[PDB]
C-alpha cells in the first residue's frame, strides 16, 4: 500500500504528488491500469478528453468505488478542455462528454489543454490544405470564463491550465473580472527539459506545476532513434543503480524533490507499482544538481507546430 506525498494547492486542496498518466492506450488496457493504480495507492489520475478514451477510465473507478475499494472524495481526478472547444456552449458541451463518460458528479481539476483555440468543429486537429492548424474564434480567455461558471456550479473544485508560458499565465492573472486562479500549470518536464525559470515563476504565483512526459513518453508516435532516451539514459541508470531503484523512479523522484507534481503514464501493472515507489529514497542535492544539469531544451512533446497561429506557446523563452 503506498500513498503519495501531498501537495497542497491554493485552494487548499491536496493534490497527489504522483499520479496516473492516461495517454491512449487499447482498449480496456486503460482500464485497467487505473484498476491496478487504485489498488496500488494512486488517488491522482490525469486524463484528457483528446485521448478518447475517457470511458475506460470511468468503467474502472465506477468498478472500483463499488468494489468498495477506493472513495471519491479520496480520488484526485483532474481532465482538460481541449482547444476546439473554445467557444462557450461548446466548453460546456465538451465538459459534459468528458463528465459522463468518467461517470464523476465532479472533476477535482479541470485544464485548459493547450493556450491556442483551434476551429470548431468535427475535426480534434482542425488542419488547412497544407497541414497547418487552423484558429478558432474563441481565446482560452473565453474558453476560462465558461469554465469559472462550471466552478459556480460545483461541478469543478478548481482551474488550471497546460502548455502555457508565463507570458499566458500573465495575460490570465491580469484578466478583468478574474473569478479563480490556475492552481497548476501542467507542462512536460523531465531532465532535457528542466523548466527552471517556468517553475520558479509559477511556484512565485501560488501555482502548483505538473510534469508531464517525465519518463520521455518513448511510446509518443512521432520519436525518432537519435531522439535523445531519458530511460536508456547511462547517467540516468548509474543514479538509479547507487539507490537500488529503476531509472524511471529517479526520473519521477527528480520532480518529486522539486516539488512539482509528476504524471507517470504506464498501462503494465509491474510498473504502475514501480512508479509510486519512489518515497523510500532520495536523490543526494549532488545527484539533483548533476540533473539539473542535463537540460537541453528538448521536447517530446511538440507535433502540433501550429507555430504560425496566436499564442503559441514554446515560442517564449519560459
Ligand atoms: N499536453 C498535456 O497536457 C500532456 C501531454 C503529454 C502527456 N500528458 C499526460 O502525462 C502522462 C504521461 O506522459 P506520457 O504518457 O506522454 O509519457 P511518459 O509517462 O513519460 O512515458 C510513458 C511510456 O513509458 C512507459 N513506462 C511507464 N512506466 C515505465 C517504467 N517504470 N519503466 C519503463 N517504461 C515505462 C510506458 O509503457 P507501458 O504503458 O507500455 O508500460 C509508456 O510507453 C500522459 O499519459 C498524459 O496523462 C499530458
Ligand atoms: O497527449 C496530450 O496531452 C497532447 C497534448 C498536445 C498535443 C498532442 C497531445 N498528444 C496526443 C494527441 C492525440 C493523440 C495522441 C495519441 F493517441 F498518440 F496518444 C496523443
Amino acid at each position: 500500500a503506498h500513498m503519495a506525498t501531498f501537495v497542497e494547492l491554493s485552494t487548499k486542496a491536496k493534490m497527489p504528488i504522483v499520479g496516473l498518466g492516461t495517454w491512449k492506450s487499447p482498449l480496456g488496457k486503460v482500464k485497467e491500469a487505473v484498476k491496478v493504480a487504485i489498488d496500488a495507492g494512486y488517488r491522482h489520475i490525469d486524463c484528457a478528453y483528446v485521448y478518447q478514451n475517457e470511458h475506460e477510465v470511468g468503467e474502472a473507478i465506477q468498478e472500483k468505488i463499488q468494489e468498495k475499494a477506493v472513495k471519491r472524495e479520496d480520488l484526485f481526478i483532474v481532465s482538460k478542455l481541449w482547444p476546439t472547444f473554445f467557444e462557450r456552449p461548446l466548453v460546456r458541451k465538451a465538459f459534459e462528454k468528458t463528465l459522463k463518460d468518467l461517470k464523476l458528479s465532479y472533476l477535482d481539476v479541470y485544464l485548459i489543454h493547450w493556450p491556442q483555440g483551434f476551429k470548431s468543429g468535427d475535426d480534434l486537429f482542425p488542419k488547412d490544405d497544407k497541414g497547418n492548424a487552423i484558429g478558432g474564434k474563441a481565446t482560452f480567455l473565453d474558453a476560462w470564463e465558461a469554465m469559472e461558471e462550471l466552478v459556480d456550479e460545483g461541478l469543478v473544485k478548481a482551474l488550471g491550465v497546460s502548455n502555457f508560458s508565463h507570458f499566458q499565465i500573465e495575460k490570465l492573472l491580469n484578466k478583468p473580472g478574474l473569478k479563480y486562479k490556475p492552481v497548476t500549470n501542467q507542462v512536460e518536464c523531465h531532465p532535457y527539459l528542466t523548466q527552471e525559470k517556468l517553475i520558479q515563476y509559477c511556484h512565485s504565483k501560488g501555482i502548483t506545476v505538473t510534469a508531464y512526459s517525465p519518463l520521455g513518453s518513448p511510446d509518443r508516435p512521432w520519436a525518432k532513434p537519435e531522439d535523445p532516451s531519458l530511460l536508456e539514459d547511462p547517467k540516468i541508470k548509474e543514479i538509479a543503480a547507487k539507490h537500488k531503484k529503476t531509472a524511471a523512479q529517479v526520473l519521477i523522484r527528480f520532480h518529486i524533490q522539486r516539488n512539482v507534481i509528476v504524471i507517470p503514464k504506464s498501462v503494465t501493472p509491474a510498473r504502475i507499482v514501480e512508479n509510486i515507489q519512489v518515497f523510500d529514497f532520495k536523490l543526494s542535492d549532488e545527484e539533483m544538481a548533476t540533473i539539473l544539469s542535463f537540460n537541453r531544451n528538448w521536447r517530446a512533446c511538440n507535433v502540433l507546430q501550429s507555430s504560425h497561429l496566436e499564442d503559441y506557446p514554446f515560442d517564449a523563452e519560459y
